[PDB]
């Protein structure tokens, strides 16, 4: 059982400059609620992007995959595949590169839209094309305390 969990606007965007473009608090309470008891996979770009008091991600096995050899991530455990990484239900929670490894291999989608106009530039990380082999469930456009349009959106594989 293998899920892919991510935030994008509207546009695909996921990561930019480093980091996520927007922040989103209820974004991160719905991450924090699916995730939490499981095993995260994530790219090493995607942990050295988590703010230092959130690396590792509490009360989950961390797991990070790399391409480098003796790469020491405190607290998590290094791989060199995603297949290494995966052998109950394992949430995949990016980046870019991680997801395109990680979608043939899940069942499973749970992404949040969020409605801001960032258009796609150079070296942006998108989000994974889903198409009509998943069937997806919509809540509606809500609007966070901060002020922001987002929704959340639940795949799962036809
Ligand atoms: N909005 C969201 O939901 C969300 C979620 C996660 C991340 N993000 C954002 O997305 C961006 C990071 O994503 P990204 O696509 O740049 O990177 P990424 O997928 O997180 O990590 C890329 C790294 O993964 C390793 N890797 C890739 N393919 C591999 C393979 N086949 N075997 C082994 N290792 C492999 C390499 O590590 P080495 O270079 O060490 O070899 C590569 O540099 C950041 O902006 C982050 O903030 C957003
Ligand atoms: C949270 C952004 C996000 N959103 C969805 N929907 N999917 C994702 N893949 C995703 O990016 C995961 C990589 C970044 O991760 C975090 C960075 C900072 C804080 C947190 C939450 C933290 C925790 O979880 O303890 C606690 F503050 F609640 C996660
Ligand atoms: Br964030
Ligand atoms: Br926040
Ligand atoms: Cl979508």
């Amino acid at each position: 059982s293998v899920g892919l969990i991510w935030a994008q606007s509207t546009s695909g965007v996921i990561g930019r400059d480093g980091g996520i473009p927007w922040r989103l608090p209820e974004d991160l309470a719905h991450f924090k609620r699916l995730t939490m008891g499981h095993t995260v996979v994530m790219g090493r770009r995607t942990w050295d992007s988590l703010p230092a008091a959130h690396r590792p991600l509490p009360g989950r096995r961390n797991v990070v995959v790399t391409r480098q050899t003796g790469l020491v991530a405190h607290g998590a455990q290094v791989v060199g595949s995603l297949e290494q990484a995966l052998s109950a239900a394992t949430w995949v929670i990016g980046g870019a590169q991680i997801y395109a490894l990680a979608l043939p291999l899940a069942n499973r989608c749970e992404v949040t839209e969020v409605d801001v106009d960032l258009p796609p530039e150079d070296e942006d990380a998108l989000a994974p094309v889903l198409d009509q082999t998943w069937a997806g469930t919509s809540g509606e456009w809500l609007v966070s305390r901060s002020g922001l349009r987002y929704r959340m959106h639940s795949y799962r594989r036809l």
